[PDB]
């Protein structure tokens, strides 16, 4: 059937069971109706002690349009080991709204691999990012206030770095004039917005370790400049507590659940670009005290998304990942390998060989960290069995773990497989984690080993802007902090054609932005979008919903 | 003795709602829970129960609004509470209030003191998520305008004519105007537009005024946003946004029970501005409480010469409401300032200053009565005021005609209201309404404008511009023109001038513009500047808010 149909097909159970299940006490517990509920702090505060279940991440090669399934792996891998009578959770990223109505409305997953409910978690769910980005515009309100208020520091208003946010693709807000109308009403100035789950406060939800930590790193914002070129942060205007008396309730992961009755949080949805791509670092962790198994996962390739997890969250929270599985298809494989959409289902053998070297790096690259691999294959329905095999011992080849995964048709019985390899490492393969680079290099540094080390460049350059904007943060004393690659990610280049796994050639940093709050420093490769626009037809347009609540064009 | 609000609010127990929505009669799978002190209710309530017959409904307004505060909402609680003392079948139905202030001037309880509906923080904060729904619904049919422009423009619409303008709920000065779409032909249509607070929306309005959510859905395809180059109308059902835009207020639709320091059950639900729109909360709300209790009291925005006139005109009419009775709450302090004595000296007694400013609330009563619905003045006590004044405000409450009771809901609660809930009962008992409205749709723009200026207002007559006489013959021809009208007026005066306190005569109210609403279905005369979008203070609330480990917040009350 479809994703929407079997969502609705599914039995749903309330969620306190499962909290209870979990020995989550019932004053911990905060329903939004009876199939999604907030877990207190509490809860991590008083298993601070007890040992953290298995950390396991699911990451993935270089994403096609022929598409990967790395969610559905995650939900799927997590239904199996519910199967095998483990104790397990999942975590994962809440959506942007803004995607259900202009483009998709999409499932959590997909076929019998999914979390919901799908419909809550697509529209307002528990207004997490509602509140993110009223804390985001709160602070701008204060900004642009303040230079009405005699602006007392001196800020010049077009040096201001912070921009407003939507959860709307909106164009035509990227770039605007405000502040008009007279003396009364402002200051002009140019500015714009961009979309909420792009906000650095969607980072800092996503990085702190609890409300009074998401406190502190609001206050050391970076909104704007003096005339002289001071910093000024939100806590100059003592924007702090607002914002975090906004993030109360969105500070807390939200419960929910596979089709399966497995339990779920999903808490948090930043930019796996100029941020790190994952969900909340509180989930995470309460998590692991709820549960002897943890798999989560993060956005893009491992290239992306795997390296910020290893060296931003895990370094933040403390975490060591016990294990990570790769994800991928014959289909996607044989793109690397120059065959066009158009000709995906046509057997080739030859492709695929061509296309394996994509793969073969991530592994290594995992390899990096110390972290035990599997390759999980996403089953898909034209993939030959000459291919399967074939793609089965080039992995062996590789010295790389490797399953089959049908839990897109068959669920937590697909998984079962790659569940049993899973374990198999956990048991048998301990993780000797490290972090790639040390904090105490300079920006430079960091930036050549992970292009060199990750995505296989020969070297880096940089623009003269680039050059001029490190030397002002590492003069300001911001050069000791992690790094967030803002890349392409249809490339381990920053060529999007360069289809993996590209040799002879270097990687070229043409801005550098500044999330002190996050705690990160963001050089920029090419030109990122952060406000798309929506298409000619919206689905807007050809949504629906009847007399009797029933819905229509939103999957 | 009496504490500050926040303390109150938090050393008071508050019953779970499930138990409140069975001694209502609301079944389990018509409750949906936000924690266990919040409830959003079917709408299926009152579906099933469209046949039984209707509790007493009963309106609580107020005299000119001042700066020195008038006590409105909290006498609509307290008078609640008495009633439930009494042993009445009762709700309260109140407005969600903006989120904006609490970061500006102030975060200001739903009520006050003794007399309050809970639980506070959440009320002022995201509640149930109904405001950021609106937010969501508007702002995404402005992104649908601006897109449709630039994808080649199919319907003709010219920039630069939109009404329709974007929102947002905090105070914020610098994006009344602005201009976007530029950037180059990748990045939409330059043109000049601006945000309004969130609760000034018409999606707010419609909100308010919708039967259920197909209506709220028929209402929003109406909405128009601007014209094509030859003047012809472009609404929102044009560029199909009214599916999504229901869809985005599913949740939204329902209203929220809670309920007040005593357990009296209460509906918050809806939020609009009470000049260039009605200043109510939802029918939704008001209908279903009619179904489940005896007794149901609401409010209206601003003083009755505009909330009460509304709420009538507007409210009513579409919801088929007849009110049984209305409140009027008036304080000495406010009074005097009517009768000419500044602020700053309002503590010393003034017995014919007093007596002056009385004409103010001697004005509203008889308004009150051109509905046919019996008033009673609450007096609202304060304790500086003296026994002579208030003995004098008695004895010019009975001269005119109306029953009166003093009112100590603030410091007392439910206690303090039971000598006004008992003469709201003896009218009840006694008095029986004669409801009609002010004025037949029939009538036009300009006639229906000229009831309400004089009977209302005091108003000798009515001054236009060219540009509200192009208006209105431009909806005049379109046929918007036996529409309802709701007047966007100062409320500091029964005049257009907000320095002419009390009952001001000779004089002629200004209509400068007119806009429309054609989905909430109302024409706006504005006769002043009409602030849509407020701005932040010298030194705003959230540079001194605060919240610690424990979880304790600071500054925000
Ligand atoms: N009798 C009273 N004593 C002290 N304070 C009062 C009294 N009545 C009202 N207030 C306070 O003064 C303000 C006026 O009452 P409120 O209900 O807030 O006004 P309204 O709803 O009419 O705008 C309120 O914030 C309320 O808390």
């Amino acid at each position: 059937p479809s994703d929407i149909e079997i969502a609705q097909a599914a039995k749903m159970k309330p969620v306190m069971e499962l909290a209870r299940g979990l020995g989550i006490q019932e004053d911990e517990v905060e329903l939004y109706g009876k199939y999604k509920a907030k877990i207190s702090l509490d809860v991590y505060r008083r298993l601070k002690d007890k040992p953290d279940g298995k950390l396991i991440l699911v990451t993935a090669i270089t994403p096609t349009p022929a598409g990967e399934g790395k969610t559905t792996t995650s939900v799927g891998l997590t239904d199996a080991l519910a199967r095998l009578g483990k104790r397990v959770m999942v975590c994962l990223r809440e959506p942007s709204l803004g995607p259900s109505f202009g483009i998709k409305g999409g499932a959590a997953g997909g076929g019998y691999a999914q979390v919901v409910p799908m419909e809550d978690i697509n529209l307002h769910f528990t207004g997490d990012i509602h509140a993110v980005t009223y804390a985001h515009n709160l602070l701008a309100a204060m900004v642009d206030n303040h230079l009405q208020q005699g602006n007392v520091l001196n800020i010049d208003p077009r040096t201001i770095t912070w921009r407003r946010v939507i959860d709307l693709n909106d164009r035509a807000l990227r770039n605007i004039v405000i502040g008009l109308g007279g003396k009364a009403n402002g200051v002009p100035r140019e500015t714009g917005f961009d979309i909420s789950v792009a906000s650095e406060v969607m980072a800092c939800l996503c990085l702190a370790s609890d409300l009074m930590d998401l406190k502190e790193r609001f206050s050391r914002i970076v909104v704007g400049y003096t005339y002289d070129g001071k910093p000024v942060t939100a806590g100059d205007l003592e924007a702090q507590g607002s914002m975090a008396l906004l993030m109360k309730d969105a500070i807390k992961p939200n419960l929910v659940q596979t089709l399966e009755n497995t339990p779920a949080f999903i808490h948090g949805g930043p930019f796996a670009n100029i941020a790190h791509g994952c969900n909340s670092i509180i989930a995470t962790k309460t998590a692991l005290k709820l549960a002897d198994y943890v798999v989560t996962e993060a956005g893009f390739g491992a290239d992306l998304g795997a390296e910020k997890f290893y060296d931003v969250k895990c370094r933040y929270a403390g975490f060591k990942p016990d294990a990570t599985v790769i994800v991928a298809t014959v289909r996607a494989l044989k793109m690397h390998g120059g065959v066009p959409k158009s000709d995906l289902a046509t057997e080739n053998l030859e492709a695929l060989r061509e296309g394996f070297a994509n793969l073969e790096k991530h592994i290594e690259n995992i390899g990096k960290f110390g972290v035990p691999a599997v390759v999980a294959i996403n089953a898909f329905p034209t993939d030959t069995e000459a291919e399967l095999n074939l793609l089965y011992e080039l992995c062996a080849k590789a010295g790389a773990e490797v399953a089959l995964s049908e839990v897109w048709a068959k669920g937590g019985e697909g998984g079962l497989e790659l569940a049993r390899k899973v374990l198999q490492t956990l048991e048998s393969r301990p993780s000797n984690f490290h972090v790639l680079y040390n904090l105490d290099l300079s920006i430079k540094d960091k930036i050549a080993k992970i292009a060199t080390e990750i995505y296989g460049a020969d070297g880096v350059n940089y623009t003269a802007e680039a050059d001029k904007a490190i030397q002002r943060y590492e003069s300001l004393g911001y050069g000791n902090l992690p790094v967030v690659m803002a890349k392409t990610q249809y490339s381990f280049s920053d060529d999007m054609t360069k289809l993996g796994r590209p040799r002879n050639f270097t990687i070229t940093v043409r801005e550098v932005r500044l999330s002190a709050g996050a705690g990160f420093i963001v050089p920029i490769t090419g030109a990122i979008m952060t406000m798309p626009g929506l298409p000619k037809r919206p689905a807007a347009c050809n949504i629906d919903i009847d007399a009797d609540g029933v819905i229509t064009g939103l999957f």
